[PDB]
């Protein structure tokens, strides 16, 4: 997978006066872009983007039976509102309802969780720390290049899971579409240890084509978090990939 | 399945100098309502919007392989543009490619298609006509009150096909997609037999809801096809199920 540097992106961090990187992917063409090559493969705690392959894992084992199972709020009233309430696999994505996603992990369990990450290839396949949180303060990284890695197995159904657990993991996914476009993606935001980063990690459907992206940014505080979409569509409309 | 009659929604209608119905279910309560009880019961040609049954049933039997499989322009030029050039079933559908479904139809054949329409439980169950366009020309009827019945039991996988098929055509009918719902739905046009009539048809997913909605109206010419989403969602806001 060759990655060619395309500087001018940076317009659009600069512009917005922050630092990051957006990788692309043409998939007809199989050719890469990126603002930066360097900071494409380095490697970061996944946070929230690692509800992908948490989500994939919980269908594969049966630990979610399928996109419309009920996981009923514990309880306890914690910070992001949306949380505190009954989910289910398609809510809990979009709204990035953490708690949900450790019991997941709980029930999948260190060992079956390893093996897993081992056969997706995802990341440094680390999964050191606690069983419910490595993914947000544990031994887990991944570049943004292996992000695409990972997605593009996911986009044709090659990852060692049911084919079933991929289309549904790729339904919940789904964040926009119009007569242009399909975005299928996930944001996150990995505070709990330095550097302080947001993600967003996805493609766009084309008629005709698929761009895969996943960028990450500085995020000092959570008041800069619109501007992982804002400026993956700002290179998107740049690329003439979307209107 | 009860419907309550609720008349001003004509008004969205008369404003459009339209006649038509419109027809929503909503999931939680079970419980309908329309503007004209009998014009909800009355059935007509499915046009386009037979396109999702003969999906699921060219899926079933391994007639289209999935959603990725190209079916080649045959070289013949025709009056909408976007037929003139390859497709897949996603594409296919979005822009209401009739001669991919009419190869579809012939090789699922008769007695096939015919054992697959009285499973779905679809309209009148009658496919005398054509096989390659029954649909359009020939004696297959259903009302805006059974495309519901049929798309109630796809929304739940229910149908008597796989439910990879069901996945993949639902996938397929993907239209809009926002932050604050998701509209699967298909479109249709009757214009061979009179009278002409457009349809639209699918359904509306919300965080804690599903509306399901089918509804018809007057279309002696094509000038007013916008008009068929555009009074659905006048509707659909009336009613608060979108913003
Ligand atoms: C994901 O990275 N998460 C979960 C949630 N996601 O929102 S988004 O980035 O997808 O929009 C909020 C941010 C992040 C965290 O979970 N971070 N915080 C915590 O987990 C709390 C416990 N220490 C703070
Ligand atoms: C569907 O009902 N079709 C196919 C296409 N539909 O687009 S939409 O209604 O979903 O937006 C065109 C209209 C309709 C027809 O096929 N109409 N007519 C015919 O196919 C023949 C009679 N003139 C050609
Ligand atoms: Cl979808
Ligand atoms: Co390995
Ligand atoms: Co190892
Ligand atoms: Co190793
Ligand atoms: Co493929
Ligand atoms: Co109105
Ligand atoms: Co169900």
């Amino acid at each position: 997978k060759e990655w060619q540097e395309n500087k001018s992106w940076n317009a659009h961090f600069t512009e917005h006066k922050s630092q990051g990187v957006v990788v692309l992917w043409n998939e007809n063409k199989q050719q890469g872009f990126t603002n930066n090559l360097k900071r494409a493969n380095q490697a970061f705690l996944p946070a929230s983007t690692f509800k992908i392959p948490n989500s994939l894992i919980a269908l594969d084992l049966g630990v979610v039976k399928d996109e419309h199972q009920v996981f009923k709020w514990d309880g306890q009233t914690r910070d992001i509102a949306t949380w505190n309430r009954d989910h289910n696999l398609i809510t809990a994505m979009k709204y990035s309802v953490v708690p949900v996603y450790q019991e997941f992990a709980r029930q999948i369990g260190e060992a079956r969780m390893s093996k897993m990450l081992h056969a997706f290839d995802y990341g440094n396949e680390d999964i050191s720390g606690n069983v419910d949180s490595f993914w947000l303060d544990g031994g887990i990284r991944i570049s943004a290049t292996e992000q695409i890695s990972f997605l593009r197995k996911l986009y044709h159904n090659k990852l060692h899971v049911s084919e079933r657990s991929q289309r549904i993991v790729k339904q919940a996914m789904l964040t926009e579409a119009n007569g242009d476009y399909i975005i299928r993606a996930k944001t996150g935001y990995s505070t709990r240890i330095e550097p302080k980063i947001g993600w967003w990690v996805g493609w766009v459907e084309l008629d005709d084509n698929v761009w895969f992206f996943a960028m990450n940014m500085d995020m000092p505080t959570s008041d800069g978090l619109g501007l992982r979409q804002a400026i993956t569509k700002e290179v998107l409309k740049q690329e003439k990939i979307i209107p």
